[PDB]
């Protein structure tokens, strides 16, 4: 048959908007900004945004629309050599789906804990509370060893943090059921009803932004919001000399935009050929980066309020790692009237934000993997078993991040697996193939035919110059000034853990060289002839079904 198009352009926007607006905006951005100083994170953030985030996102969407193919076969059409970009993106999205559902497991645990008379993270007189704990309101009335009740709940009850990754501990069975529950929700929403949220499109889309608005109003009116905002906005120039703020800000844009994963290319292949996706991507790009910037005001206002309440520095009031959104927002919902009611909504809001993202990504890899075996899969019961097998195996590897030492494994996955140099590796090669091998101007001819007009030179120069320079420059300077990964500024990772972390990165990075070697070996002839034949596009726009032109 053929790849079914979208019912209407409104479905493309909502599927895309729900695919990369979520935990990457409200969870990962606040703590990466928090970890890398304050506002010094924003300069590389906006530089990378306007240089390579929107351009690469639009490039992925337009490649999918031009080839009408998934993550992998689109690159086979565009350039048979360097086809390893698709396999690299599939590996990256597999690892991402592995560790990205643990966040939803934690959110589900918090939501289940929210159903009681008093929030468990309001006061600290429970079993898990260390005698070092003290009420935040009593912190000033009452050195550097008085933990807040909110941080204890995260490290003592929700995570049961162990001494280190070398100390796995026991599998938190309460979190293991929550991790299983969200996977069953993902499994039941992937097999039956791939896109079945059509009845509640209005509620499931406007509510997460409606809930984020209340958090912003509550945070901004807090007494300490002034100091938190100045920390969030005003930059520190000396921090820009560190290569880590550029890697974090550069790959946060790539993470938040879901690029180098094959999801955007697949989502871009479901719309009509003669559809102006250039305008809609720019609007969706504003909605994505706008949500991260605006929601950053809310979380950093609470951080400023917490610092004033506890009489501590803003940079030391919460966790410099994952769980900042689980320390700040659960503190904000305490301050609201009827804290239990608002706590339920936030973790429901946090869960729909991530479930929609997980649906797009998990369906993204499964569709991409089916394209490799179109007859073996997507045919009868064979898709039943394969979907469950992917969900089951990716759930078992998610169990290693649920044990008491599972937080340290989560930091390794979040820093190496689907972020960091692995994303810079794929993003550079996506732009290098299009801009220099395929041709930047050679693709504008396709885009002009496809969207109706020739775009400006912003996209062309971003692929040709800015993105390779930003990706290579951040890659070279990161290895030159090597700083090993740390958890919460204190824990130092053992050598094997870093080596394990690089294996997660290098497993997808080496997909590009391996396929080049595989393709060169398969093709017969002189080496220069072998390279020449594998670089020629094989009719990317092979879809007469629609009024189209030709690749040349
Ligand atoms: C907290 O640290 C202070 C200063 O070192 C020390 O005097 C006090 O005994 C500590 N209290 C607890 C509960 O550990
Ligand atoms: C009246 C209640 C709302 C108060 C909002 C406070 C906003 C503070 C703005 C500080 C900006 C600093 C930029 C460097
Ligand atoms: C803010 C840093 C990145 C901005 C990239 C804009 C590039 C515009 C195209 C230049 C044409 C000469
Ligand atoms: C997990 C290790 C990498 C798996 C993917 C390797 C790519 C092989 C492509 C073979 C077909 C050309
Ligand atoms: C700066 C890097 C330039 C790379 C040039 C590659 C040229 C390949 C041409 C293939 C045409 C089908
Ligand atoms: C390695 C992380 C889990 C990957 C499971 C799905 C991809 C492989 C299917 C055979
Ligand atoms: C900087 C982000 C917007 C770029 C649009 C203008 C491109 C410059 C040449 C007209
Ligand atoms: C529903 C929005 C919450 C805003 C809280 C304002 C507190 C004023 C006392
Ligand atoms: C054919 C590519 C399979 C990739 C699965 C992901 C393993 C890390
Ligand atoms: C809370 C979501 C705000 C979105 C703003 C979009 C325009 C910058
Ligand atoms: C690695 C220690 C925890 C084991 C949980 C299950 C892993 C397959
Ligand atoms: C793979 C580069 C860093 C590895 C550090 C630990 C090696 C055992
Ligand atoms: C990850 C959960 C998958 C369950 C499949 C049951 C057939
Ligand atoms: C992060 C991209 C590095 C490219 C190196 C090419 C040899
Ligand atoms: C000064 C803070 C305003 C925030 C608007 C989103
Ligand atoms: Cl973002
Ligand atoms: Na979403
Ligand atoms: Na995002």
């Amino acid at each position: 048959p053929q790849r079914e198009k979208w019912s209407s352009k409104i479905d493309f926007v909502l599927s895309v908007a729900g695919g990369f607006v979520g935990l990457g905006n409200v969870w990962r951005f606040p703590y990466l900004c928090y970890k890398n100083g304050g506002g010094a994170f924003l300069i590389p953030y906006f530089i990378f945004l306007f240089g390579s985030g929107l351009p690469v996102f639009f490039l992925e969407i337009i490649i999918g629309q031009y080839t009408s193919e998934g993550g992998i076969t689109c690159w086979e059409k565009i350039c048979p050599l360097f086809s390893g970009i698709g396999y690299a993106s599939v590996v990256i999205v597999s690892l991402l789906n592995v560790y990205y559902i643990v966040i939803l497991a934690w959110a589900t645990y918090y939501l289940f804990q929210s159903f009681q008379k008093e929030l468990p993270w309001a006061h600290c007189n429970h079993s898990w509370n260390t005698p070092h704990c003290m009420e935040d309101t009593m912190r000033k009335n009452k050195s550097t060893n008085f933990t807040s009740p909110v941080i204890e709940f995260w490290e003592r009850n929700v995570l049961s943090l162990s001494p280190g990754i070398d100390h796995p501990g026991s599998l938190k069975w309460d979190l293991a059921l929550c991790l299983l529950l969200v996977w069953l929700v993902c499994f039941f929403c992937i097999w039956k009803g791939v896109r079945s949220t059509g009845k509640v499109v209005y509620f499931t889309a406007t509510f997460p932004f409606a809930m984020l608005l209340v958090l912003l109003v509550r945070g901004l009116t807090l007494p300490g919001a002034g100091a938190g905002i100045k920390f969030y906005l005003y930059p520190d120039i000396t921090r820009l000399e560190d290569p880590q703020v550029w890697i974090d800000a550069g790959t946060q844009i790539f993470f938040s935009y879901a690029i180098c994963l094959g999801a955007m290319t697949s989502l871009g292949s479901y719309n009509k050929y003669k559809y102006n996706s250039y305008r809609d991507c720019m609007l969706l790009g504003c909605l994505n980066s706008g949500t991260s910037f605006v929601s950053g005001f809310a979380i950093f206002s609470i951080l400023g309020f917490m610092a004033q309440e506890q009489g501590v520095d803003i940079a030391d009031v919460a966790e410099s790692g994952p769980g900042l959104a689980f320390i700040a927002y659960p503190k904000a919902v305490t301050m609201m009237p009827l804290p239990t009611f608002w706590s339920i909504l936030f973790f429901i809001m946090l869960l729909l934000l991530g479930l929609d993202s997980q649906f797009v990504e998990v369906e993204g890899q499964i569709t991409s993997l089916v394209d490799l075996y179109p007859s073996f899969l997507r045919k009868g019961y064979r898709r039943e078993i394969f979907i469950a097998f992917v969900c089951s195996i990716s759930y078992l590897l998610g169990l290693t991040m649920v044990t008491e030492g599972g937080m340290y494994v989560f930091q390794l996955f979040d820093y190496y697996a689907a972020s960091g140099v692995c994303l810079l590796w794929v993003a550079f090669f996506e732009c290098f193939v299009i801009a220099w091998i395929y041709g930047g101007d050679n693709l504008y001819d396709g885009i002009e035919d496809m969207i109706g007009y020739r775009p400006g030179p912003w996209m062309k120069y971003s692929w040709a110059v800015i993105t390779p320079v930003l990706c290579v420059g951040c890659f070279i300077f990161s290895l030159v000034k090597y700083v090993p990964l740390t958890y919460n500024k204190t824990y130092v990772y053992p050598n094997w853990a870093i080596g394990l972390g690089w294996s997660l990165a290098l497993s997808s990075m080496l997909c590009v060289p391996l396929v080049i070697v595989i393709r060169l070996c398969q093709t017969e002839g002189p080496f220069l002839v072998r390279v020449k034949y594998l670089l020629t596009p094989r009719e990317p726009n092979r879809w007469a079904v629609e009024r189209e032109g030709a690749t040349p």
